[PDB]
RNA sequence: UAGGCAAAGCCGCCCGGUGGAUGGCUCGGCUCGGGCGCCGAAGAAGGGCGUGGCAAGCUGCGAUAAGCCCGGGGUAGCCGCAGGCAGGCUUAGAACCCGGGAUCCCCGAAUGGGGCUUCCUGCCGGGGCCGAAUAGGCCCCGGCGCCCCGUAAGGGGCGGGAACGCGGGGAAAGGAAACAUCUUAGUACCCGCAGGAAGGGAAGCCAACAGGGACCCCCUGAGUAGGGGCGACCGAAAGGGGGAUA
RNA sequence: CCGUGAGGGAAAGCUGAAAAGAACCCCGGAAGGGGGGUGAAAAGAGCCUGAAACCGGGCGGCUACAGUGGGGCAGGCCCGAAAGGAUGCCCCCUCCCGAAGGAAACCCCGGUGACGGGGGAGUACGAGGGAGGGGGUCCAGGGUCUGCCCUUACGUCUAGAAACACGGGCCGGGGAGUUCACGGCCGUGGCGAGCCUAAGGGGUUCAACCCCGGAGGCGUAGGGAAACCGACAGCCCGCAGCGGG
RNA sequence: GCGGGGGCGGUGGGGUAAGCCUCCGCUCCGAGACGGGAACAACCGAGACCGGGGUUAAGGCCCCCAAGUGCGGGCUUAGUGU
RNA sequence: CGUGGGGUAGGGGGGCGCGGCCGUGGGGCAGAAGCCGGGCCGUGAGGUCCGGUGGACCCGCGGCCGACGAAGAUCCCGGCGGUAGUAGCAGCGAAGAGGGGUGAGAAGCCCCUCCGCCGGAAAGGACCAGGGUUUCCUGGCAACUUCAAUAGGCCAGGAGUUAG
RNA sequence: GGACGGGGAACGAGCCCCCGCGCCCGUACCGAGAACCGACGCAGGUGCUCCUGGGUGAGAAGCCCAAGGCGGCUCGGGUGAC
RNA sequence: CGCAGGUCGCAGUGGCAAGGGGGACCUGACUGUUUAACAAAAACAUAGGUCCCCGCGAGCCCGUAAGGGUGUGUACGGGGGC
RNA sequence: GCCCGGCGAACCCACCUCCAGGUGCACAGUCCUGGGACCCCCGACGGGGCGAGAAGUCCCUAUGGAGCUUCACAGCAGCCUG
RNA sequence: GACGGGGUUGAUGGGGGGGCGGUGUAACCCCCGAGGGUUUCCCGAGGGGAGAGCCGGCCCCUCCCAAUCGCCCGAGCGUGC
């Protein structure tokens, strides 16, 4: 089947003007979708909340270090009974290293970078404007328990959509903005 | 002081994901009315196994296996559900429908005898094969159930069918505001036996001194007579009107 | 499919008019993504519409010195196209009328006094109802937050429920005074000392409808176990109504 | 509907007593909003169609909280009491 | 006109909605039902209109009839949450490591070397019942295996059981 | 299998050589800490039902090692608080 | 299987394997059986003792009946109690 | 156990609750009067939430059962007798 | 999580040297060894001398190795009383 995105290209361009002050066309927008990923859904949402606003090269750099267990991902929402760590950012002590989620996101970023190149956009000025993770369909399964009863043991898939826009280079950020309180 | 100025979190709207409500639809159900009504030793119903070029299920069919023959209708397509890939059939008249035939594995009333595996196995008679042989062995085909009728020849019964029909055996729960007689109920259910219906049917009748005139079924008589811890409750018949009429 | 067995037993419908069932290009190990196509419309085979619960993002309001929900009033920020008003709404000013109610200053009388009385004065004012002038621009309505005032989840039994009384995680769909027979009664309709046909029969445009069918049932007379017997306009009071004063 | 209950009164009668048991009467709650009582079915005031204005009831008038740090006389030293 | 205006159980009187039927009048591909938000009307049950979505039916009025109205029954069926990225994937006397190869991808698949466990056996040889193709070969990884996988009793295709 | 009897033929063996026939059904694999039953790839049960080398040893005990098998009682790494 | 000599350790059945012992009371003689899934006992059974119904067409028991068990038995026996 | 990587449930759930003293269906998170608290996250425990599980088996009631007893009310076999 | 110290102008961890310490005297070599036989140059439990050997989650010294490369946060302005 076909999946839709949470915002249109027209809605994307308006958000690009609001957040950066420049006007762009739908030509300057490239998309990518990753439907029904077999990975953790609570951590997929956190990765989407982090890479939003980075350039496509910066997000690939950070996600590569997550797979090498060298840089963490902040956990702001699904944080119950989660440990505190020393972090490279400022303003949040809950971090993780989701390696399976970071690898699927790297494939999505690779597909996104190809679609920008195919359209003729410049990858160096491609800034991720919209990213969101959605719970997909369940692949149901049960676990046998004690006393003859069985309980659900499900594989909840994840749907990932990403939208980037090619901005003028004088407004693209040149370093990571890692102030999670202000972010 | 307040704003730029934001954590986690809360509320509302919009978009998306999940979900399958709602609405529309309907080759399905349900109810009612009319019809029609038995099949089986000429081996049934039911079941198993098998059968399609690619086919697992359903449907059909049975080693002649989604089929074979004949006739009537039907003329141009067809090879089921079932929208694919091939190859065919068909104008020498197919597919399709209707009537008549053929085939119809194993188990099955199953009926030569067994059957702890729907499979196995015996005797007689005929045929065939291995074999030097007419020996011996192996295989195919036919007959071989019980109880009966008949001089014999020969013939009958057996099992099945949604409900209905006839004979016999026969509760309890519940009700009675407890409960035993009682009711429930001659019911549920069981055993046996028929038909397309069955059973009933042709005055040792009913009546009341006036007369009806076999039987069954419908309306009524009637919850009347009567039965009954005369309680709960149960409960006609004659007579009259009809269907039909022998 | 479940049970050794006697037996028990589900879930599960929808592409489009036509596959026209998505060519071709980039990426991906692949599911698949992007671009590009078909189609009136993706309606895309996980296929009509596609709600809520739920989850993600965007937007609006709040957010780390203040105890939460619901209502009223006031304000901040945001929306306020249509379907509502804009002949509106608010401010000021001016005029008039004005219910119940109703001052003050100041003068006079009294009390130690808090205060009372005469006048001022039924006055200024007063819910609301009319008219006009100028100014402004949205007003009504909605979301969210703040301030002040008010405020003890729901359903249930109970004398008594916010109860430490019991039931519900949430949302969608489903979910409970029916029918017959008999009896009482009511509201109407037909006929009326009579009323109605039942079964059934004929016809029909065929379960409808028209016509026939009075058997029977109830009423017209009661008393008595039964045999048996079997009934009023005479008088008075008097509502309505009528006639007389 | 045939489970009642609260207050007051009959030293009701019983009981050590009981928010206790069982009678008699008015009223209220149940089935009655609202103001006061610090909260509080039945104690005091009072009986609610909706909106507004006014005046009072119970009770209150130093602050919380509308209205008096109101007036005269006397008592209390215990923060008794409010 | 009323020194009329509380009200549970209960009695009485009127109205709204849902599905169909008998009539009557209409709308709809220039967009019906349904769905999301909003305005207006009505004390109210509700009605009606606007914008979006949708794609073929539907509605006003009179009469009649019902399988006719839900917030609840430790209600039934389905879906989906917080709990929560939490519990568990310890215990029952074995366990892995290095190098190479395959592969998109390798701690885990194949090979060698080292290390360990059983050895009258949770473990080697045989085999009954039961199971019924799980056996062998090839290929694969959408699902299954408490993690992974290129592995597999899994999936797809083909093959296999010989008696005096 | 042997003996003991009766009957029959003119042939004839349990010895040697040579010739022919032997149908039907089962036969794969697990046989269990993953192929059976227990809803499961379940620490139970069925079946340890039968069999198995060396050293020590009373020993079919335990411990070590053969033949033979296994690292699949199907998560991995770090830390070294309570 | 024994004897002699020498010699080391904290420890010589050095690991593995592998009884703590004694006195007395209650109670059931003993071995045995038992509430699968909260009771293993002093409960049940037991050998031994004794009593009763019975000479077989018996006694006791089963079956609607046909008939059956005890009984292919016989008082040193069958059945029934304690 | 804790931390990291991977898989990934359930119980329970009207909403969801800082403390003191009162009041109230007499044992309040929600009412009254007070005392406090910057918010968020982690680990642990088991005082509270009359914590969760289970329509209390204890007690009573019902003109409710079942099983057992007999000197209950009745009845039926069986045996004896005419 | 945090906290503390160092981070090349450096002794922060390791290597090497030294100190202190634990155990108990390694290998080799020499002597003895109950008794036996290849009579005595052999076997033999074991004992003595010299040498200890092994080891340190401690201290000192010494830049031989590594404390690198890098990645982020961060006030700045207006308003009124
Ligand atoms: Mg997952
Ligand atoms: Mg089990
Ligand atoms: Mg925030
Ligand atoms: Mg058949
Ligand atoms: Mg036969
Ligand atoms: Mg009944
Ligand atoms: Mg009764
Ligand atoms: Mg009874
Ligand atoms: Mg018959
Ligand atoms: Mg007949
Ligand atoms: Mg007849
Ligand atoms: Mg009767
Ligand atoms: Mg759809
Ligand atoms: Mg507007
Ligand atoms: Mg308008
Ligand atoms: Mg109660
Ligand atoms: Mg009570
Ligand atoms: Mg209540
Ligand atoms: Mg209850
Ligand atoms: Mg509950
Ligand atoms: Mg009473
Ligand atoms: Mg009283
Ligand atoms: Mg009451
Ligand atoms: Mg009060
Ligand atoms: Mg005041
Ligand atoms: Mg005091
Ligand atoms: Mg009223
Ligand atoms: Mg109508
Ligand atoms: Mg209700
Ligand atoms: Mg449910
Ligand atoms: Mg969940
Ligand atoms: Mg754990
Ligand atoms: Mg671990
Ligand atoms: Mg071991
Ligand atoms: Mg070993
Ligand atoms: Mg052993
Ligand atoms: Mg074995
Ligand atoms: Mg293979
Ligand atoms: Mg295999
Ligand atoms: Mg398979
Ligand atoms: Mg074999
Ligand atoms: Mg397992
Ligand atoms: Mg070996
Ligand atoms: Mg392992
Ligand atoms: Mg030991
Ligand atoms: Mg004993
Ligand atoms: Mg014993
Ligand atoms: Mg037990
Ligand atoms: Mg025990
Ligand atoms: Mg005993
Ligand atoms: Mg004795
Ligand atoms: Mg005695
Ligand atoms: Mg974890
Ligand atoms: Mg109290
Ligand atoms: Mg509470
Ligand atoms: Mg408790
Ligand atoms: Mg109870
Ligand atoms: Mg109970
Ligand atoms: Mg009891
Ligand atoms: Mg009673
Ligand atoms: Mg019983």
């Amino acid at each position: 089947p076909h999946f839709h995105y949470s915002l249109t290209d027209e809605q994307a361009a308006e958000l690009v003007f609001k957040k950066y002050g420049v006007r762009i066309t739908p030509e300057q927008i490239a998309k990518a979708y990753a439907p029904e990923q077999r990975m953790s859904w609570k951590k997929s949402v956190e990765v989407a909340r982090f890479i939003k606003g980075m350039t496509l090269k910066q997000a690939k750099a950070w996600l590569e270090d997550v797979v090498k267990l060298k840089r963490p991902i902040p956990i702001k929402t699904f944080k119950k009974k989660q440990a505190h760590h020393a972090t490279p950012w400022e303003g949040w002590p809950v971090a993780k290293w989701p390696v399976k989620v970071a690898k699927r996101y790297l494939q999505l970023l690779e597909n996104l970078e190809n679609n920008a190149k195919f359209k003729g956009l410049d990858v160096e000025r491609l800034v991720i404007i919209h990213a969101a993770a959605h719970k997909g369909i369940k692949i149901p399964n049960i676990m046998p328990r004690a006393f003859g009863r069985a309980t659900p043991f499900n594989e909840e898939t994840v749907n990932v959509e990403i939208v980037a826009a090619e901005l003028p280079k004088e407004v693209v950020p040149k370093r990571y903005k890692l102030n999670l309180v202000k972010r």
